[PDB]
């Protein structure tokens, strides 16, 4: 029986080694969390989260997805998804599920996502939901602005044969409005937060990517993981047996300011599942990381976990 364990697995792209990490409860173990982080980021900026699901009693397993984090910093690689298709990153997150209920067999697992990390969770749960018991969405989208434009647009560019190519522009296209709601933003990121502190961290931070943008073809799985949720045609799909936790800030853009959030948690409800939402007023996206809410948004996820354990 190991606690603290530092892993890594072959991706499902077959080419990149994920490196992962389980953080184990010092009490007997009451649950599993697993953590799946968002788009240019990586899973250790959630150590403050982890620690206090390991005080609760829950067991924590996240990865550094490829083209992130430690991942992409041990193969140089982090502009390229590969060539196996925008389930990669769901696949990753499987194979790290099935070694952590190895070890736990009988636990109550959960998936925690937040932004890209929360389109994962949701394809996840559509795609290899069965024995999940809860569901934590954290940042997550509606119908994403300009995604279903793009998609049609990267597909033709990848037959193309273009794929493996750059081209910063779609990316600008998909993301350089998100500052639309702040006057005179600092950085192109502020939507971040409304904390400079910590939006210059996350700047700061090498694990971090906001410099390599991601090749044609893995913006191309980008917009198709934010366009497969989509709708009541994907929430169908997730069994009504697994309850979900619906979290953001209503300044956040992701989320087209509480309106997306609160879209999702509609189509969720519409096809029978149970759904817990909460917006935080005035906070842009990363609620999680804003201090003077974070211990709150922590609190209402062990909550949520709770109600459903016992
Ligand atoms: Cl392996
Ligand atoms: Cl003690
Ligand atoms: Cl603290
Ligand atoms: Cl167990
Ligand atoms: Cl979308
Ligand atoms: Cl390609
Ligand atoms: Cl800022
Ligand atoms: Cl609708």
């Amino acid at each position: 029986t190991m606690a603290f364990q530092e892993l890594s697995f072959q991706s499902f792209n077959g080419k990149d080694n994920v490196k992962a990490w389980i953080y184990t409860p010092i009490r007997k173990p009451r649950g599993i969390v697993q953590v799946v982080h968002g788009f240019g980021e990586h899973s250790r900026r959630y150590l403050h989260m982890i620690l206090k699901f390991n005080e609760a009693g829950f067991v924590v397993a996240a990865d550094d997805h490829v083209g992130h984090g430690k991942t992409a910093y041990d193969s140089g690689n982090w502009g390229d998804w590969g060539d196996k298709g925008y389930m990669t990153m769901a696949e990753d997150e499987h194979t790290l599920r099935k070694i952590v209920q190895e070890q736990y067999p009988d636990l109550p697992y959960f998936m925690f996502g937040h932004s890209m990390g929360s389109m994962i969770a949701r394809g996840y749960a559509a795609t290899h939901g069965a024995g999940l018991s809860g569901l934590i969405l954290c940042g997550t989208s509606g119908r994403f602005p300009n995604a279903s434009k793009l998609l049609p647009v990267l597909k033709n560019l990848i037959y193309e044969g273009k794929g493996q190519e750059t081209d910063l522009s779609y990316l600008e296209e998909l993301m350089g409005w998100m500052t639309e709601r702040i006057e005179q933003p600092k950085t192109p990121n502020d939507w971040i937060s409304s904390d400079p502190d910590i939006v210059a961290d996350h700047a700061n931070d090498p694990f971090n990517n906001f410099t390599t943008p991601p090749n044609i073809r893995s913006l191309y799985y980008f917009v198709q993981m934010m366009e497969i949720i989509v709708g009541t045609e994907w929430a169908e799909k997730v069994p009504v047996s697994i309850p979900i936790y619906n979290i953001a800030g209503d300044q956040d853009p992701v989320g087209q300011y509480g309106e997306g959030v609160y879209a999702v948690s509609n189509w969720l409800v519409q096809t029978g599942h149970h759904v817990k939402t909460k917006v935080y007023p005035g906070h842009r996206h990363e609620i999680h990381n804003d201090r003077d809410i974070r211990d709150e948004v922590e609190e209402g996820i062990i909550s949520f976990i709770n109600g459903i354990i016992v």
